[PDB]
């Protein structure tokens, strides 16, 4: 009861009815909104905080992937640099053995040609002793 | 007067006097007390509305830029990928060429023994040569 | 035969029948002149490699150092290409802080007017209670 | 050997010993030193061609080098540019929020002194309407 919270109980009960329990609605009402406004408020007060944890949540994560993916990248700027220098090397390497290979190409060329020479003098002196040997043959 | 609003203007002049200032000095600070909170409520709501907007449009940019970095990593994966194709490519050309190369070494090995083979049977050719020359010099 | 006498007595030339002495001349005139020939042509073959041999490893240089020329300032545009690219990463966070202080100041002045027109609300209720205690206080004195 | 591609296989018999002999060694040895030069120059011309043709391979990937190199280095000249000239406009950007946020922080303070002088007024009324009130009710 409101209004006993208001008047003694002596200058309360020598009241109207009438005015006594208009007093104690309308003094009832005004309390009824004050806890009503301190409820509302602490309830707004620990949602608003608790969705505003949520999102400082998300924002503080992302933040760590985003720092994560930076890093990322500088890895791999490191790796580019390194495939770069290792395929200039082996460019330059494969380069020198295609030279190394012609080279061999010409050389078993000019082995080839001078195999074909010998071959040729062989059977020239062969001939020759064949055609020598006729004419001693003859003779005995 | 606040009292006025509650009771009826002839109960009102019924009370005693001091019963209505207790009664109106009570309005008063309920009705107080009432706004006071009110306007800490509505400052509080106003001023929390503005920190959750604020971060959820930190959020967003933050969200905004992890994407772009990924964007950034994603290219350097791409062209890092196609260096590491082009490296086995080389790789396995250059293997080829070091085979190539060992090949060359045997096939030239065997060439010149072939060489001077070749070389040893045209020595005999010649001698034999000469002898049977030698002999028709002194026959005729 | 001119050829053939340096070889040849010209008592054992001239029992030689015509054919035969013109057939030897001619075959170790071409001898002669062969030899003269691969000598002149060997010595000349040296000169005019050794020419191409330059010229082509001239162009060689020219283009290796073009080559690492353009590596060198493609590598060093690619340097300031990040720095740059990093440059505009730090600008835009710092812009994008005031445009978060943009948005808040822009609550601010919305909240101020309402507290303006709140205050004069009161302002006005005030006076308001005022004009009804002075009329009332006019009207008993 | 030599005299016998020269000279009809008839034609060479009507030829005394002596002088078969004195042709033969004269063809034989201006032959051998033909043969030798030939031998001599075509075993220095296959080298240099060689030689040659491995600068022309060395030439060729260094221009195709060169080639794809520029192609890859021309659009960086352009970009360039094209970040100097947006770093610039950003930092013009930056200068006029930094100038909005000062005027707002200024004007924000105009705000505090304003609501202070409504607080001041409001305050004034309450002790108009407190002098009022001891007035009423007294009197």
């Amino acid at each position: 009861a409101v209004l006993q919270q208001v008047l003694e109980r002596t200058e309360l009960n020598k009241l109207p009815k009438s005015v006594q329990n208009k007093l104690e609605k309308f003094l009832a009402d005004q309390q009824s909104e004050i806890d009503g406004l301190k409820g509302r408020h602490e309830k707004f007060k620990v949602e608003s905080e608790q969705q505003y944890f949520e999102i400082e949540k998300r924002l503080s994560h992302s933040q760590e992937r985003l720092v994560n993916e930076t890093r990322e990248c500088q890895s791999l700027r490191l790796e580019l640099e390194k495939l770069n220098n290792q395929l200039k090397a082996l460019t330059e390497k494969n380069k020198e053995l295609e030279i190394a290979q012609d080279r061999n190409i010409a050389i078993q060329s000019q082995f080839t040609r001078t195999k074909e020479e010998l071959e040729a003098e062989k059977r020239d002196l062969i001939r020759t002793n064949e055609r020598l040997s006729q004419e001693l043959e003859y003779l005995t």
